[PDB]
């Protein structure tokens, strides 16, 4: 569907930002970050925030 590439950059992003460390996640959070970051642009530098 039009967010599943969405759904990944974000995925692959916290894995990027927080290498080794792990980040923490929830499914509804996620979903709710996708939903609002996917046609509008968010900084993936802010997923810091989630880095264990």
């Amino acid at each position: 569907g039009p967010e599943t590439l969405c759904g990944a950059e974000l995925v692959d992003a916290l894995q990027f930002v927080c290498g080794d460390r792990g980040f923490y996640f929830n499914k509804p959070k996620a979903k709710g970050i996708v939903d609002e970051c996917c046609f509008r642009s968010c900084d993936l530098r802010r997923l810091e925030m989630y880095c264990a």
